[PDB]
């Protein structure tokens, strides 16, 4: 990663033992449910593009998805050449070569040169730029390998309100649209499904009510 | 988290891996027992707002009280808008533009944004000021989750008084009330509900004895 | 906590989550046996009183003990306002309010002005204060979940001695008084409660033997 | 390794404990699997031919393994002579002789001489140039140990085509080869071995299909 | 701890919770095995009197050996309150006190008064000095625990001569007496004490044999 | 062990509670394993005297051993003296005395000599002197508890030359012998131990084939 020291200043520092093992444990125990996203984003806090690809080469199995990721990253790269084509010409003293996107996801850059974009007065960061074209990937994935689409979750006769609803949200979580998307379709979707009782008790609330007080209401 | 560094100075570092792990298994382990709430404020202690909610996104399951969190943070976040709204106008440097609710909720700002309010002079401490929306959302949870009510803890014949205390006040350390009521929930209920033996010797030490002395005076009743 | 760096400066950490855990796992397995108090002390070396709470709050049920804790820090709280009462005025640039006890327990008072205090010159020291409160308390606790009297404890008939001394001195350990009365009290008791053979040999070895002489005389 | 202090200079760190431990557990659990490279490389991130020479040697077992890759070092250390022929005569102050192949395996070098070339200005990085040495071996290990060959990957008549999939580029990963190989061999096969439904549904899909389309295009089939 | 810092001061570090879980667990896994001895001795390095007291105070059970090591502080204080006996008088700015013996074992000492004798200059190194004091106690116990005498080590008539030397290094390893001592005793057993043919085997190469010789020579016998 | 600072200054640290149990659990998961001796090396990095005669005293058992390696030591500073005599005299202020082969063994020598020692200018590298003698003392140890000769390494008519060739190596890492003459003697009886199958196949590759080559020879 690229950290800053105790005196001030951005320096590059190699990738922790246990920040690798708490990766390559994280896919084996959870492979990829949506808490997997937010793990990859905070473990690699700082990453290097080196330090990314070394993260995603450690990934046991699940080979289909990283292959899948890769062509996001592809696609990625492809729309930035298009944005921020390299113009030709020697480096001047004092100046970093343009990236291309190979440069961004460590294909075709150096780790000097990825230190020097991410220290330069002003910053290039390719480590945030390749790590937000991961995300984007670890996403298709997740709604991927989820099982369920939300039209699924429907409450059981007897299931409590509270079971119900943590599947739901747990579903959706794995869902890829955006949160104003999520939350308007949540709104009248989690009374559909309810189960007859409780939907009765919810309708009767009226529009707007929070969670809570719907939880409330059908607590039995 | 933000930090201080020897130059005096605060700085961001990054989220440790012991930290993200302490987080998850706590939960693991505890759901919404009383306790995951100062281990959860402990474990994000000096946390940007982008901190907290890697913390929160990695939380497994229990996606309804996850839910119900966002309803809290959004009702904060509202009244922050009401109470601190923005002015227009462009940035001079060396300032940071006002925060609105959503940028302390970390959805509309960015990390060096963050950075730059809680490091600023004086700071604005968007990652406390969210903390405590947080903490009050996990306060409802733990309440909401509790499976007894503290009306409904009543010394048994043959339970040690002992025994009963220690269910009585972890039933109220779950209810989610400042303290000066949890003190009238106790003077209401706890010597009233012990059972015959037992009160008739705790009506007599009276209103003033201490727990220790109540507890000593029912060793074995 | 509040540490010296390695630049000489007196500083604020965030309490570790390995201290956090170390804690938390001392009592889960321990509960209030003696030891837990010298590991109470050692774990929250530097702690703030906003610190303190945070680790008496992570403790799992034990609610009764940590009742009758927060009435002995009460009691404390109590004595030290009547002993440092607070004088009304407006603070001076360069100063810090007096603490009341409320303060020194965290209770009413905020972590900038409990570093404030810790880091005056001359230094108030509300964290070594509240721990002496937190550290009485434990010790009644620790009293009160001992089974078990000193006058309880008496070597069986083929007990070995070295068993018997070891069971008297653990259950020692849970008794509330001073040294100089553990001590004086000892000598003549554990004599008294051997069994018969070895008070024999006891009573022959005659006053002022040491422990590891009445042990190799009694060895079999 | 070598790490950067406060000063800005390059110093020399002792190996640490986690970092030993961590590399013979990786061994200990998947022996040369393709992800057994990666975390080598990670976990030797400035590491001294020395600590190189640590690593390798606690290595515990797979002894066949260490040999053929001492000797895939040797035939490096050969080329690199040939190229870099040392020139004799005496060493000036504040100078470092010119490394030999086996002063870059750490074999004819001191510690302090392999200190001396990292920390040189500029360097020369005999540690990195080791480590690569050491990496084109460990490539030729995990071919040799792969099981199956990548012509030998069918998809099964009920398999699903995420698993075969799967199962394709897993071997395929074992492969010593550049990626350009590598994408010529799944343009070659992928499709090609695919069970009859799919394999139609996706020569119709065509050439330029993307991965997520034609697992979209099988997921009954 | 006391440790040094950047600026070459000697400081005051809190004990570590690692340090305190090491020490903890090996009295549980080993109790007075020798091998504890060296174990204290590492982990309490640095450590102050105040340290020390933590490190023997969380010792579970074992309370007969912690009360004769008790005993064997307050022989060696009250020795060197005969050897070093304190002066009356003010003590002057950026000057200590001198310790009596329970300054030395903490017991009327404060953490601020050991910091300043151990980072004085000259240092009064109170805890190097306590912990001599401690080390000879727990050497005490070692001894008084040792199951076996080394008189009783005997090789068996089938007993591989290496495990027999084994037992007899093991069981010297708990004596509590100077090097020299030892030494003597090996010298008049170990041979001595060896079965009727490796005895035979050993009596002819001499006096002068190394162990390595020995084990040689009986490796079939 | 003697370490250098942020602040580019050698000093000594305290060993570490983590070097210490990495240690103890190696002796104890693996004995004298040949890998017991490069993880000796690695865990006493910078180590002082005194820091190697902790780490060797906490080697629980194999106390035969242990004398060995004494003796070896002793043979080793000896041999030190005999090459190294002390001249006497006062020491000068800005000296440190000459060390005796009891000294680099930390028989003799304090921690503030031993300190003093390796951070002098010339540094005297007492423990790196004592850390060979240990590692020779180590090699004869390995080579002890070694149950299996080379010689006895022969492929089993059904037994994978892989196998074979691992069972081999792993058996000539034990023996103390210089590099050179293990590996002239291993080309010619590698082939000389393989099965008769094998042995027709590797006779037929000639004179200086490769390992790699030799194990694909003979795959089946
Ligand atoms: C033609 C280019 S492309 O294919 O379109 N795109 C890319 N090719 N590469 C790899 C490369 F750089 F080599 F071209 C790409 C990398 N890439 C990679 C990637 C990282 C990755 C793994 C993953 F699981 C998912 C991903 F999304 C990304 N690893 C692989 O491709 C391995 N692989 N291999 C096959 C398979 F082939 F076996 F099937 C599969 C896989 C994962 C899925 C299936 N590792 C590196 C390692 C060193 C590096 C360098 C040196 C050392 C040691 O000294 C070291 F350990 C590592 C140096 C540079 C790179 C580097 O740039 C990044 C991004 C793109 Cl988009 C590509
Ligand atoms: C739209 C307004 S709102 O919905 O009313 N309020 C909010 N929306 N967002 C999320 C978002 F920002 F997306 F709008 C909000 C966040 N928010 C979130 C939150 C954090 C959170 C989780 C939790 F479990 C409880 C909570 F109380 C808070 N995560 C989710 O909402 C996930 N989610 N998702 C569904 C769902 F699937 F059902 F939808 C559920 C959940 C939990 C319960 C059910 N994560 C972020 C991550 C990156 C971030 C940025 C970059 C990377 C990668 O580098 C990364 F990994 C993360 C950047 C910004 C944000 C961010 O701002 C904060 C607060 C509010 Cl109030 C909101
Ligand atoms: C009228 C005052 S008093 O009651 O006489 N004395 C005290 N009240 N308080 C608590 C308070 F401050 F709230 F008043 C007191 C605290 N106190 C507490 C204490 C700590 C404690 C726990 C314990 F197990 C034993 C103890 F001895 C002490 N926690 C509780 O009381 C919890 N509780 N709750 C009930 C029960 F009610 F459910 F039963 C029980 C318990 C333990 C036994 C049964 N936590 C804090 C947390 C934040 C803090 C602030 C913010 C956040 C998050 O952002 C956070 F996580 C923590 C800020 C300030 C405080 C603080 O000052 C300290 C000392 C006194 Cl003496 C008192
Ligand atoms: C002679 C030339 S060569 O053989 O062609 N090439 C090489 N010989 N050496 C080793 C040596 F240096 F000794 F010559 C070489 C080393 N080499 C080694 C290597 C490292 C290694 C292990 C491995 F598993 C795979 C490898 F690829 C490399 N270890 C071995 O060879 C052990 N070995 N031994 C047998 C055997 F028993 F079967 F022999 C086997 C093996 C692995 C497979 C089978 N360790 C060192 C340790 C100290 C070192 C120095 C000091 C201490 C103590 O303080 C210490 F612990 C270690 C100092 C210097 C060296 C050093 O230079 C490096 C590279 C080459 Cl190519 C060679
Ligand atoms: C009175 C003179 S003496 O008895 O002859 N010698 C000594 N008395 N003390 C203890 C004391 F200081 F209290 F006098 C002595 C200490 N001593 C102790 C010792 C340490 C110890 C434990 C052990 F297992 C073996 C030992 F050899 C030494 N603990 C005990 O004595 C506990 N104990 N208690 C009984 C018993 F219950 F049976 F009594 C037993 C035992 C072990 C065997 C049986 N702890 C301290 C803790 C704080 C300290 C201060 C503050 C806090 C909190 O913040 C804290 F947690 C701790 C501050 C000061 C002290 C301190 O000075 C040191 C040395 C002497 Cl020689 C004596
Ligand atoms: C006449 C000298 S000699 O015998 O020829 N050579 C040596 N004697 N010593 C030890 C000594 F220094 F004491 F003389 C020697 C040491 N030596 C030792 C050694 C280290 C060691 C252990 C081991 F397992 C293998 C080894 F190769 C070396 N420990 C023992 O000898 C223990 N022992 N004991 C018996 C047995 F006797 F029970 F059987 C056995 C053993 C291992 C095998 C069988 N520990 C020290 C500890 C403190 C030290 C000082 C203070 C404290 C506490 O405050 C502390 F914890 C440690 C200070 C100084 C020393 C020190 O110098 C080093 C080297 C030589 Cl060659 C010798």
């Amino acid at each position: 990663p690229i950290v800053q020291n105790l005196q001030g200043q951005m320096v590059h520092q190699c990738i922790s033992p246990r920040t690798l093992n708490a990766w390559v444990k994280v896919v084996e125990e959870k492979a990829f449910s949506p808490e997997v996203i937010p793990m990859f984003s905070a473990l690699s806090c700082g990453a290097t593009p080196q330090d990314l690809n070394t993260m995603l080469n450690t990934v046991g199995g699940h080979q289909a998805a990283m292959q899948m990721l890769k062509e996001t990253i592809n696609e990625e790269a492809a729309e930035w050449d298009r944005l921020h084509p390299v113009h030709a010409g020697p480096i001047a003293p004092g100046q970093m070569r343009e990236p291309r996107g190979s440069d961004i996801a460590g294909t075709t850059s150096t780790l000097q040169e990825q230190i020097g974009w991410m220290t330069h007065n002003p910053p290039i960061p390719v480590g945030e730029i390749y790590k937000r074209w991961i995300i984007l990937g670890l996403n298709k994935i997740v709604r991927m390998y989820s099982p369920t689409s939300i039209l699924d979750i429907r409450q059981g006769p007897k299931e409590p309100f509270r079971d119900y609803v943590d599947r739901f949200y747990k579903t959706l979580r794995a869902e890829q649209a955006s949160q104003e998307v999520k939350n308007a379709a949540t709104e009248t979707l989690l009374v559909q499904n309810a189960n007859p009782d409780c939907k009765t008790i919810l309708k009767a609330l009226g529009p707007g009510a929070t969670l809570e007080e719907m939880m409330t209401a059908c607590q039995g």
